[PDB]
């Protein structure tokens, strides 16, 4: 779709800039530059669309019902440290519903896209959540915010825990079937918006920690395939 | 340029690497074995008398052995998480003198030789110059008391699922330190030298030198390592 292509292009241009800055305060700069590039691209492409970008005053668009939701650099600490795991995330929200999302890991050149009703793609092939049915078989990703109890709970149950230091990339990974599930607390809307669509379009399910749909409100998330998501929920509550 | 045996190990790593990336894009076992045979054949053809301790062979030359993890990060590899590596160390008279860790996916080549420095893609590695845990990203692998103690002190914890690569990252200064329990000699052998050659230190969790017997480790620049040692003891 036309808007998807604009989103992808913005993300890739931001991505190239990131890789270039990754090459070399300077992290804030890299983040700010990626953001400028995305804003410029998406503004030029959709001048009446709103913008919700990480830690930045929301721009209400002339077209009040469409806004891009952006994390120009997801995995900032990874980025600061030289850990080649971070991503650009752009979601499009239309009428309060996420309808398109791009997560781009510019180091591995890994493009995750989904549009509502179209499925999720990992570089132009359909990707799907994993088919695992038991936690014992699972690699679950997580991020730092009771957390220790949850961690203990899940650690007891799973084959392995990953903590990559990204949110959006982590969701892309569940959506691509690379990890079997994800949970995190204190996540922002831009951390999650494209990833949640990705997971759902990949045939997974995404709830808040309490198993509902107040993700953006509760700032927390459990994602995985239907089976893993429920058991994760169970494990987390124990 | 790189020494004769380093060049050999790098080649074996590059080649096991290239193969794993192919097997990447029971199946996990075959890849592991394939990488291993590639490494084995490559290093056999290069130093026929050397020992091999792989994830044992005692060679005609009792003073030298290769310590090999043909695929570190097996679970990642199975799951398609692009974070795994080949690890080859050379041990001479009980001392790790050469080491290679190769992440074939990112094409990240880590090399060190005793007295010659650690390198990441032709760049000299230096462990990070961080001194406060608060500014630190610490890597670990699969006690919750110890994780809490560390986690409450640091800016971040990472669990990427690859011990050799985690040590290589410590050495390159990508993370500020690393600790793990129940680690194998092949997991640690090349990594320990990198960190050392990058100016960091390696101890067992107790703070002593019995890493291979304890099968545990804390790695980092000393300021960070001691702080981790403290945090793991509380
Ligand atoms: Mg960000
Ligand atoms: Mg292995």
């Amino acid at each position: 779709s036309a808007v998807m292509n604009v989103m992808v292009q913005a993300a890739m241009k931001a991505g190239r800039s990131l890789v270039r800055d990754y090459g070399e305060d300077y992290v804030s700069q890299a983040d700010r530059k990626a953001e400028k590039i995305i804003f410029n691209e998406l503004s030029k492409a959709r001048p009446k669309f709103g913008f919700l970008m990480e830690e930045s005053e929301e721009i209400i668009g002339e077209d009040s019902q469409h806004r891009f939701i952006v994390d120009p650099l997801d995995g900032t600490t990874n980025f600061l440290h030289g850990i080649p795991f971070f991503a650009v995330s752009i979601a499009l929200e239309s009428q309060g519903k996420i309808v398109a999302g791009v997560i781009y890991n510019p180091i591995n050149d890994e493009l995750f896209t989904a549009e509502r009703g179209s499925g999720a793609f990992f570089n132009d092939r359909r990707c799907r959540v994993s088919a695992r049915r038991r936690l014992e078989d699972c690699v679950i990703a997580t991020g730092m915010p009771t957390y220790l109890i949850e961690l203990r709970n899940v650690m007891a149950e799973v084959s392995g825990i990953r903590r990559f230091g990204t949110a959006a990339l982590d969701l892309a990974y569940v959506a691509a079937g690379r990890t079997d599930g994800f949970w995190e607390d204190n996540l922002q809307i831009w951390d999650m918006a494209a990833g949640i669509l990705m997971v759902r379009e990949a045939g997974g399910f995404v709830t808040d920690k309490e198993g509902g749909n107040d993700i953006f409100r509760k700032k927390n998330i459990i994602a995985g395939n239907e089976h893993i998501r429920i058991k994760l929920e169970r494990a987390l509550k124990k």
